[PDB]
């Protein structure tokens, strides 16, 4: 199934997702070093979310190969991809596409619950507090900006190399007629200067709330 | 020469450190993927720093094996090996120990510069401050407190697995007859809990300014 993710991605991207973890999915040997000293609920994520990660790849023609770390925790893909992993309570999913047409790709799941108290307030800019109590429905709006934020961090982060704080961007929701999804701008605030190509002034994304999670998806294109 | 580090550390580590890029040095290849899309001055500090971390893990009678890279960017170490890795503009070192008595390393250095414009307060705790302005010497102590709390976070991450923020620890510093070199202990303001082990409620280490570096260092013995 591609059911949650199908509802946030455009095309040029292939994904794979699931809910639990399938049991007894093991690392490539090259990925062992990642999690040998992991506690076991970060080992589950980490290898469920690359199964998710080499089928997406498959659907890309790309063989399964491991997917490393670098540069603070950033996934490392093979030649000529991009991608994005997320993993949460009851959700593993992977985004990937070619770098000939996409530039970066970021991605984010949250449990569709309250944000922990003092978060909203570490996680907004004073103007995301006001917008969010005028959105419409009854959905968790607090965690629907922190996923925001998260997928945000997530495609900045690999064409520049630098920390983006949660006041360096302005995230603004539009709400489709279902209600339970639609499109996000995040409006960077600090340098949008990018190691390679033109500047991150804003980056573009959708979300959805189904079956008790968020997800959001920001896929930046090559021109 | 071991010089800047012998400085800082006790017994129990071995280390290794240059204060330049060796010309031609490469990655091993299971390192490939982790700076295939990196610029050069962060290849360079990535393939010397590790350069360091084989001769020192030689040391410990340890042979030469990829160092990958985990959670939040943190070194991957092969089994029964502790340690941490630095490098700045003249400066790569590396420390590690064998686990059996070394429960974690965070190493830092800086170069001896003042602090760009408003990162003092950024890092600083108010009482922080106010104690730098009672510290002897000629010395850059903004500096040395930021190295300070990069070498505490080091020390910290690969045993919690949790943020610490520049405000979540207080360090306070002495200096020796020399006033060139003395401890320091950062004393933990947020939950102590390890993963393993008793609770980090403060880390004890060195600091010392020389050839125009400062370089901490926090050795956290097994008990
Ligand atoms: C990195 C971060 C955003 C991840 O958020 P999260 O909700 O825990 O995300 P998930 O657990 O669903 O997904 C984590 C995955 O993201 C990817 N990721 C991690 N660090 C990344 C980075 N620097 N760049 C790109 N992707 C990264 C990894 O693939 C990771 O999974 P893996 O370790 O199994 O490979 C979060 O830990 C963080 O550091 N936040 C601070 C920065 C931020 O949010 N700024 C706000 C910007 S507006
Ligand atoms: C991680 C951090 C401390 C590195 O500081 P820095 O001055 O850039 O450090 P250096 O460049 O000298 O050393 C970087 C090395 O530290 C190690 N390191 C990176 N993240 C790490 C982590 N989570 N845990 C342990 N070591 C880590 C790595 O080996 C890295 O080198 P590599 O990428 O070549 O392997 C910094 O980037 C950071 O995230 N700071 C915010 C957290 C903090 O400082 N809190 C204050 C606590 S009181
Ligand atoms: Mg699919
Ligand atoms: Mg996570
Ligand atoms: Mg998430
Ligand atoms: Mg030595
Ligand atoms: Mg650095
Ligand atoms: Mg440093």
């Amino acid at each position: 199934t591609d059911s949650l993710l199908s509802l946030v991605l455009p095309d040029r991207v292939a994904s794979a997702e699931v809910y639990d973890d399938p049991p007894g999915l093991s690392p490539l040997p090259e990925e062992e070093p990642l999690i040998a000293r992991s506690v076991a609920k970060r080992r589950n994520e980490f290898v469920t979310v690359r199964y998710c990660a080499r089928q997406a790849l498959g659907e890309l023609g790309v063989g399964p190969v491991p997917i490393l770390k670098g540069d603070k925790g950033e996934p490392c893909w093979p030649d000529g991809v991009v991608g994005s992993l997320t993993h949460c309570q009851g959700f593993r999913g992977a985004v990937v596409g070619r770098s000939t047409d996409v530039r970066s790709v970021g991605i984010d799941a949250e449990p569709h619950d309250v944000l922990p108290n003092g978060v909203l307030d570490a996680i907004t800019l004073p103007i995301e507090r006001a917008e969010l109590r005028g959105l419409p429905g009854d959905l968790h709006w607090d965690r629907i900006l922190f996923c925001a934020k998260e997928a945000t961090y997530k495609a900045w982060y690999p064409l520049t190399h630098r920390w983006l704080g949660f006041e360096d961007a302005h995230i603004t929701f539009e709400v489709d007629g279902s209600g339970t999804a639609g499109s996000f701008r995040s409006r960077i605030l600090i340098d949008p200067v990018a190691e390679h190509g033109p500047p991150l002034t804003a980056l573009d994304g959708r979300w959805s709330v189904r079956d008790g999670l968020a997800v959001t998806a920001i896929v930046l294109l090559e021109h």
